[PDB]
DNA sequence: CCGACAGCGCATCAGC
DNA sequence: GCTGATGCGC
DNA sequence: GTCGG
């Protein structure tokens, strides 16, 4: 963290200020992209030439990694920092709901913290009055310990429902973190191929484990859940899928991103094409075939002849 | 030089 | 009322 | 902002 912290820290908030003030995501991306490949990177940085030798990083992370070198200090980050609006905007968008556009909105209008959101409670939408509401908690991150518990409850309450629903707790959890931001549950149902989803939720809110809704519609729910005591709230999404494109978006909902990247790069070699939903064969001039059936995650592996990848070691 | 960079489900906004 | 765009989260 | 056609 020592090594390059000062530069990841720094090419971090300017991520930050690209997203939220300058509504630029592709240049977030960019020093989101520089910030991971510099804190992999096993050596402390003498100059902004040697950074560049890393893929994601070009001439200008170089010039201001070669400035914060010199001086401790970023020039443009210094007056982002000292701008009362930049910093006003940056920080309303820490409100789930609130990105840059509603944000600048705000702003714009003299709304620039949380008391002035407070103030303007006709202002804001169903979700931003949930995100300001439980604005501490969602800033916390889940022990995974908390995140065994709340899989207990969501796999009880899912089988309780009906016995034949299968539910995945994926991201990040799936994959053995210690901690995560969200939890996120993928269910199907064999009756459902290509109002299941309602069901499982109002079961769900009947146990009071569900406190809040966010949207909700057929497929896709997001909404807000908390462990029986007091802990602090969490945010919580549940997909419905199609029974045979189940396992394809458990893989890519497991990750991680760069895992799923490399894994398709492969399955490309192999004559495969794989997305969230199937994994379908290529003809000689680069038609794909109909989707494979899919029964289990290794499965796809066997397609690609490749080794099975244990959730676990899919970092990269 | 210049386009890609993930994009889908859902809520809300703009226009008819 | 509707359709299509925009915003947001992930 | 960086990469690559
Ligand atoms: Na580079
Ligand atoms: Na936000």
């Amino acid at each position: 963290e020592t090594l390059n912290g000062g530069i990841t820290d720094m090419l971090t908030e300017l991520a930050n200020f690209e997203k939220n003030v300058s509504q630029a995501i592709h240049k977030y991306n960019a020093y989101r992209k520089a910030a991971s490949v510099i804190a992999k990177y096993p050596h402390k940085i003498k100059s902004g030439a040697e950074a560049k030798k890393l893929p994601g990083v070009g001439t200008k992370i170089a010039e201001k990694i070669d400035e914060f070198l010199a001086t401790g200090k970023l020039r443009k980050l210094e007056k982002i920092r000292q701008d009362d609006t930049s910093s006003s905007i940056n920080f309303l968008t820490r409100v789930s709901g609130i990105g840059p556009s509603a944000a600048r909105k705000f702003v714009d209008e003299g709304i620039k913290t949380l008391e002035d959101l407070r103030k303007n409670e006709d202002k804001l939408n169903h979700h931003q009055r949930i995100g300001l509401k439980y604005f501490g908690d969602f800033e916390k991150r889940i022990p995974r310990e908390e995140m065994l518990q709340m899989q207990d409850i969501v796999l009880n309450e899912v089988k309780k429902v009906d016995s034949e629903y299968i539910a995945t707790v994926c991201g990040s959890f799936r994959r053995g973190a210690e901690s995560s931001g969200d939890m996120d549950v993928l269910l199907t149902h064999p009756s459902f191929t290509s109002k299941l989803l309602h069901q499982v939720v109002e079961q769900l809110q009947k146990v009071h484990f569900i406190t809040d809704t966010l949207s909700k519609d057929e497929t896709k729910f997001m909404g807000v859940c908390q462990l029986p005591s007091e802990y602090p709230h969490r945010r919580i999404d549940i997909r419905l899928i199609p029974k045979d494109q189940y396992y394809c978006g458990v893989l890519y909902f497991t990750g991680s991103d760069i895992f799923n990247k490399n894994m398709r790069a492969h399955a490309l070699e192999k004559g495969f094409t794989i997305n969230e939903y199937t994994i379908r064969p290529l003809g000689v001039t680069g038609v794909a075939g109909e989707p494979l059936p899919v029964d289990s995650e290794k499965d796809i592996f066997d397609y690609i002849q490749w080794k099975y990848r244990e959730p676990k070691d899919r970092s990269e």
